C-alpha cells in the first residue's frame, strides 16, 4: 500500500511498526505525488504527527498545522487560558490554511489535509518574496490565503478588494513543527516583507473592555474575529465575531444538506453566548434575532424556489487568478480528486495578462435531497 | 435472561438465533407491572416494533408503527394519495398510549412499552370501560394531551385543565391490525370514547382547503394533521409552523443533549412551509423574527440562570392524581427510565384530587453550557 520507504522513515521518527501497518491498512497514511515528487500524506493522526503531516524524506517532513481550540465566551476564556498574563491579539484572517516549505528545489504550498494545491503553488510569487527560503530552508511559514477570489471559498476579508492575498499567522520548524515566539516571527516577516495578519496588539484579562470594542468593530467591518496567543505560542485560543457566526450560517443555508455535522447549530450557540455575555438586551437583541432568522431561511427558501423548477443543481460560482491556463486545467483535475463537482463556467483575459476563472460547484446530493423534500417523498 | 416460555412465543411468532442476539444485547426485556410479568422489546426484531410488549401467547400489544412525514403537503399528497379520498384528523401533541384488557386490569402502555402508573390508575377518569367488556381482543390507540401532563409541557389549546384522551386508532392483538376508519369513528361513538377531531374526507383536489385548514391551526395553536385512507393503510402527517416554532422555544431552554437534529428538522420543515406557500414580504420577515427569538431568547434566559447561581436547568410540570400514592408510583417510574425528577410542590385541589408539581432538572444539559460560560475552551 505504502512503500517501505516510507515506513522506514516513520520507524527512525519512533513509531511502531505494528501501529504503521494498522495506519496503512485503514488507509490513514496514503502516498501522494506532485509534479514527480512522491510523499506520505497522514490522513489520520500519528503519536506526534497531526493530520496534515506530509513526509517526503528524512528531512522534508511538514507537520499538520494544529487545531485551534475555540471559546465562546471571552472574559471566562481568557481567565481560563491565560490568568492575568498578557497575550498578543491577531486577527482570525477568513480564508484557507497554508503552509509554504522549500521541498528540493521547489517551493510547495500545502493546504490543511497535506495536499498540494495547484493554484497556491503556482501563484505563490505573486504573494511572497522567496529570499525567506535562501535563509531558512528548514522552517515553514504557515499562512491564510484569503480574498474575493479564492479557490476554496466564497467570503474574505473586506479590505482585500480583488484578487487573493497571504497573512503569515505563524512560522515552523520542519520535522518538529515548533512555532517560533511571536515577536520572532514578526521580526522575521518584517525582515523579510511577508505580508502578516494583523497584529492589534499585547492585552490582558484586565483589557477586557478594549477587546470586547475590538471584537465589536471588527463586526461593523465583516471581519472574522480574533486568535490570542501567548509570546512563547504554547497557549493559543480563538473567537469569532457575530459576524462571522452569521454569514457563514447565510453562505451555509443556501445548501443546508450534507454539511459537516453541527455546522448550523454551533454558531447559533456561539450567537447566544455572545449575547448572554454582553448582556444584550431590547431591540437589540431584537435585531440579532431577526438577522438569525433571515438567514436561516432567506438563502434555503432560495433554494428550494430554484429547485423546484427545472433541473438545474445547487450551486456556487466563484473566480480565481491564473498566468497559465494550464494551472486552471490543473485545478479542476485537483477539484476532481477532491471529489469536488466542479467545473469551468467562464474564463476572460484581464487587462494585466492574467486568466480570470470562473468555476461553478454543484452540490447534488444537497440538490437531490432539497428535491425528494419538495416532490413530497415522506420520511421517518 | 428471558424465560424459555417468552422465547417460545417469540418463535411461534417468527423470530431462534436471533432470538439469543436479542437476549444477549437487551433488545428484549422482562417487566412486570402489578404481578403480570411481560416481555418488553426494546428493539425492533421483523415484524415485532419497538415497544410491543409481551405477557403470554395471545395478550401480544403490538408496538405503535412510526408514522412517516412530509414537509410539502401538496406534493405529499399526490404522492402518497395520489387523487384519491383520505381522511384528515388532528395530530394532537400529547403522548401516545395503547390500551388493553390484560387478565382482570386494564393496562396503558407508552410508545416503548412500559406501563404508565399514571395513566393506568386514571385510565377510568378518560375512558369508560364498557368496549373492553365487548372486545376484549382489541387495543385503544389514542393521544393523553392537556395542561397537566407527565411527559410533555405543552399541549393543546382547547384542554384547559388536567389532560384528556383522544383516540386515533383501534388495533388488534397480536396482529396490531387497524381498524377502518368509519368503524373505529362508529365504535368511538357507541361506547363514548373521546376521538381526535376528524374534520372530513379530502383530496388532492381540496388541496386549497387544507391550506386555509393548516392556516386556522397555526392561528390556534395546534399541531397538525394526519391524513390516513380509509382502510387506514396509507398515514402520513403533516405539522404546522406553529408546531415547529414552539417546538423550538421549548427545546432552546436547553439546547444541548437532544436527540439529534432536534432544531434542524425544525428549521427545515419552516422552510419548506414557507416556500410551498409563497410566504414573503412583511409576513415571511415575521416568520424569520419568530424562529430567530425562539433560538435565542430561552437559550440566553437559561445561559443567564446557570451564570448566576449553582441551580440546574430545569422544567417544572403538574398532573392530577387520585391518589397520593399514585405521586409515589410516577416518581419510582421516573427513575427507572433515567429522568432526574423530584415532587416540588403538593396542593389539593377543591374536588379532592392532588395536584403534584414536578421538577425535571438536566444535569447534562447545565453542565456543558455552565462550563462553555466558564470559558472551557474547545476543538
Ligand atoms: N491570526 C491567525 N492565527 C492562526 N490561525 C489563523 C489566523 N488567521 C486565520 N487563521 C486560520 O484560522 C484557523 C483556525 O480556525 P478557524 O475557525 O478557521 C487556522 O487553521 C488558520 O487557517
Ligand atoms: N390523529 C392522529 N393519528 C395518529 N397519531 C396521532 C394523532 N394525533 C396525535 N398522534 C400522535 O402523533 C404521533 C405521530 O408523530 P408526531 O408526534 O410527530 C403518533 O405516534 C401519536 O402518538
Ligand atoms: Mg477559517
Ligand atoms: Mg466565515
Ligand atoms: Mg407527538
Ligand atoms: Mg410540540
Amino acid at each position: 500500500m505504502v512503500s517501505s520507504y516510507f515506513k522506514g522513515i516513520l520507524l527512525n521518527l519512533g513509531l511502531d511498526e505494528e501501529r504503521i501497518e494498522v495506519l496503512e491498512n485503514k488507509g490513514g497514511i496514503v502516498e501522494d505525488e506532485f509534479e514527480g515528487m512522491r510523499y506520505l500524506r497522514l490522513k489520520d493522526s500519528a503519536r506526534s504527527l497531526r493530520r496534515g503531516t506530509v513526509v517526503f524524506d528524512e528531512h522534508n517532513i511538514i507537520l499538520g498545522f494544529p487545531h485551534i481550540k475555540r471559546v465562546v465566551q471571552l472574559e471566562n476564556g481568557i481567565r481560563r487560558a491565560f490568568k492575568r498574563k498578557p497575550f498578543y491579539v491577531e486577527e482570525k484572517v477568513d480564508g484557507y490554511n497554508v503552509r509554504v516549505a522549500k521541498i528540493g528545489e521547489k517551493i510547495l504550498v500545502f493546504t490543511r489535509g497535506g495536499f498540494v494545491c495547484p493554484f497556491t503553488t503556482e501563484r505563490i510569487e505573486d504573494f511572497i518574496t522567496l529570499d525567506f527560503f535562501k535563509d531558512y530552508p528548514n522552517m515553514v511559514l504557515c499562512g491564510e490565503m484569503a480574498g474575493p477570489e479564492s479557490p476554496y471559498l466564497v467570503e474574505g476579508p473586506p479590505y482585500v478588494k480583488e484578487d487573493i492575498q497571504f497573512f503569515l499567522f505563524d512560522i515552523q520548524e520542519k520535522k518538529t513543527g515548533r512555532s517560533l515566539p511571536v515577536e520572532e516571527r514578526l521580526k522575521l516577516a518584517e525582515e523579510y516583507g511577508i505580508p502578516s495578519v494583523e497584529v492589534f496588539g499585547l492585552y490582558d484579562l484586565s483589557r477586557i473592555d478594549e477587546l470586547h470594542a475590538l471584537i465589536d468593530r471588527l463586526t461593523k467591518e465583516k471581519r472574522e474575529g480574533i486568535v490570542m496567543k501567548s509570546p512563547d505560542m504554547k497557549k493559543i485560543v480563538k473567537y469569532v465575531t457575530p459576524y462571522a457566526n452569521i454569514n457563514d450560517i447565510k453562505i451555509g443555508a443556501r445548501i443546508f444538506f450534507d454539511l459537516p455535522h453541527g455546522y448550523f447549530m454551533q454558531r447559533i450557540k456561539r450567537l447566544a453566548f455572545y449575547l448572554a455575555e454582553r448582556k444584550i438586551r431590547g431591540e437589540e437583541f431584537d435585531e440579532y434575532a431577526r438577522a438569525l432568522g433571515k438567514v436561516l431561511l432567506e438563502p434555503f427558501v432560495e433554494s428550494i424556489w430554484d429547485i423546484s423548477s427545472g433541473d438545474d443543481e445547487i450551486a456556487e460560482l466563484f473566480t480565481v487568478r491564473v498566468k497559465k491556463l494550464e494551472t486552471a486545467h490543473k485545478m479542476v483535475t485537483h477539484f476532481e480528486r477532491l471529489r469536488l463537482k466542479i467545473h469551468i463556467d467562464d474564463i476572460e483575459v484581464l487587462d494585466n495578462g492574467y486568466w480570470r476563472i470562473t468555476f461553478k460547484r454543484v452540490y447534488p446530493d444537497a440538490t437531490k435531497e432539497m428535491r425528494e423534500l419538495w416532490n413530497g417523498h415522506a420520511f421517518v
